[PDB]
């Protein structure tokens, strides 16, 4: 896989963000994770965590997987990086997202995220408290 440039347009919630990608506005949904909705427990904390991570970043990148690049709602499906740190993995490592929606052939980073979830579970963080 490879990282491509994007710029933040706007934070949305824990697992969606609006980025400009190849000069066009798009909503991205973060691969292989599920944050709580804003109206659910830890939803606001998840939203805040992703917002801080993407707004503070000097460089955002979007990394597509091998499979579909858009979902049925027209959202881009990617791993997103903020100054080289993966947002998807960071949300999981902090107990703010579960590994989820693992579809065949868009799952390159599955085991990396599962290792992060296991550690957030051990530390009984947030969702795992
Ligand atoms: C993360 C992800 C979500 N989706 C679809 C599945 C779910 O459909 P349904 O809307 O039919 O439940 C939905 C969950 O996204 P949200 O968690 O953003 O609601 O998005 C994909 O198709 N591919 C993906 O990789
Ligand atoms: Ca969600």
């Amino acid at each position: 896989l490879h990282k491509e440039p994007a710029t933040l347009i706007k934070a949305i919630d824990g697992d969606t963000v609006k980025l400009m990608y190849k000069g066009q506005p798009m909503t991205f949904r973060l691969l292989l994770v599920d944050t709580p909705e804003f109206n659910e427990k830890y939803g606001p904390e998840a939203s805040a965590f992703t917002k801080k991570m993407v707004e503070n970043a000097k460089k955002i990148e979007a990394e597509f997987d091998k499979g579909q690049r858009t979902d049925k709602y027209g959202r881009g499906l990617a791993y997103a990086y903020a100054d080289g740190k993966m947002v998807n993995e960071a949300l999981v490592r902090q107990g703010l997202a579960k590994v989820a929606y693992v579809y065949k052939g868009n799952n390159t980073h599955e085991q990396l995220l599962r290792k992060a979830e296991a550690q957030a579970k051990k530390e009984k963080l947030n969702i795992w408290s």
